[PDB]
DNA sequence: ATTTTGACGCT
């Protein structure tokens, strides 16, 4: 009843990319624009793997981790984009580079947490305050919403369909009541507009975002209505979205648990959750997880808005998969140095911008014919920026997985190098 | 022989 706490205190944003490395690509190459195309990593192995696919391909089936020979036999016309290499890897500073200008136009709206390379929360609470007061009771109009979906609308072509749902929305709303949460998304999906305005005038790169009241919601909204639209998903909203959602569509319910959640409870959607107590769900998950899943089948999830823009830790990593896998020694030290340089040089340019010195280098390894994908994870002590102390450190720290009696044994499959443990300088 | 990352939980 009155005390039941319904999880519409905050407004949340998340903002995500629409097929972003691939708009990086467009900016950079006209030629790439409007056009069914993708972008890949390498291309000796199937035509290289396909990292991003814009929406005109994906039309013809065009998805991530598709070989791109593979979806070139889907989509004849893709045109391809291949990630710059370095050092014989993988280098993504054009796009680390392009999520930077992304989050910095973020951050001037509000506080962000950058969740990954292209998409970040934004706790707009208090903004949607500021300007609810600057409206002073003036009513919200659909000409502030260009872009705006309401999901769950209208009940009762495709423009024509959310502008439907838009009116209906806007139609109900209580603008005289300061604090009823559905006037608060409305505002929030207002400054949104805003941001992905902002974003698109000053990069040139579209996305979408969802507005709602949690992390959770706002990415599940994010996603209803790619490329280039947000979504409204309001508390009252859940119960119908939620109650043909599959379970693996809510983040962090896309693995292992979704799956035991499906199978140790007999049900498939969101919604069915409900029908749990707390304690049958914590039995069953862990006390965490479960009070966890019984607020968030209810649409309630408390995670803050980490405020965070930058990323915790600076890794490099390169797969050596079947008859590449390093079998020496003279290969296992020229590749960590190659990770080396990389680091150093990403390292370095952190100091400048961001003031702050990474104080821990991690090593992790794979070897060959391991089920895991990482075999050996051992950390030593970072202390210089210099690419052949932290190669040689590396080694000197996984030197101890050769069974050889000059040789490698078993072979490497993977090499990785990774700065944590940030502190400020 | 999708690869290259990065956050975060558990013990
Ligand atoms: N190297 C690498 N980069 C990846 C991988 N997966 C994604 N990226 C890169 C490429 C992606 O562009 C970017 C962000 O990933 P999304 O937001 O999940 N997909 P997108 O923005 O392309 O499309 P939309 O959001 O509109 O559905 O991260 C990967 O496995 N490896
Ligand atoms: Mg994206
Ligand atoms: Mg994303």
């Amino acid at each position: 009843g009155p005390h039941m706490a319904t999880g519409q205190d905050r407004v949340v944003a998340l903002v995500d990319m629409d097929c972003f490395f691939v708009q990086v690509e467009q900016r950079q190459n006209p030629h790439l624009r409007n056009k069914p195309c993708a972008v890949v990593q390498y291309k000796s192995w199937k035509g290289g793997g396909i990292i991003a696919v814009s929406y005109e391909a994906r039309a013809f089936g065009v998805t991530r981790s598709m070989w791109a020979d593979d979806a070139k036999k889907l989509c004849p016309d893709l045109l391809l984009a291949q990630v710059r290499e370095s050092r014989g890897k993988a280098n993504l500073t054009k796009y680390r580079e392009a999520s930077v200008e992304v989050m910095e136009i973020m951050s001037r709206f509000a506080v962000i947490e950058r969740a990954s390379i292209d998409e970040a929360y934004v706790d707009l609470t208090s903004a949607v305050q500021e300007r609810l007061q600057k409206l002073q009771g003036q009513p919200i109009s659909a000409d502030l919403l260009p872009s705006t979906y309401i999901e769950g609308l209208p009940q009762g072509q495709k423009e024509g369909m959310r502008k439907q749902g838009l009116f209906q929305w806007l139609d109900s709303l209580q603008i005289d009541n300061l604090t009823s949460p559905d006037l608060q998304l409305t505002v929030g999906a207002v400054i949104v507009e805003e941001m992905r305005a902002a974003i698109e005038r000053e990069t040139g790169f579209q996305c979408s975002a969802g507005i709602s009241h949690n992390k959770v919601l706002a990415k599940l909204a994010c996603g209803l209505n790619k490329p280039n639209r947000q979504t409204l998903v309001s508390h009252g909203s859940v119960p119908q979205l939620f109650s043909q959602m599959p379970i693996r569509k809510i983040r962090s319910l896309g693995g292992k648990l979704g799956a035991s959640v499906i199978e140790i409870l007999g049900i498939e959607y969101m919604g069915e959750l409900t029908q749990f107590t707390e304690s049958q769900l914590q039995s069953h998950f862990g006390e965490k997880n479960g009070s966890w899943l019984y607020a968030m089948c209810r649409g309630i999830e408390h995670d803050p808005v980490k405020p965070r823009q930058l990323p915790k830790t600076i890794g490099c990593s390169k797969n050596f998969p079947g008859k590449t896998a390093l079998a020496t020694r003279e290969q296992v030290q020229w590749w960590l140095l190659q990770l080396a340089q990389e680091l150093e040089e990403r390292l370095t340019k952190d100091r400048n911008d961001n003031d702050r010195v990474a104080t821990q280098l991690v090593v992790s390894i794979r070897v060959q014919g391991d089920k895991r994908l990482s075999s050996l994870r051992r950390c030593c002590a970072l202390t210089r920026y210099d690419a052949h102390k932290m190669s040689h450190d590396a080694f000197t720290v996984i030197k101890n997985c050769n069974t050889s009696g000059t040789e490698w044994s078993p072979p490497l499959t993977m090499l990785f190098l990774c700065a944590t443990k940030f502190s400020a300088s």
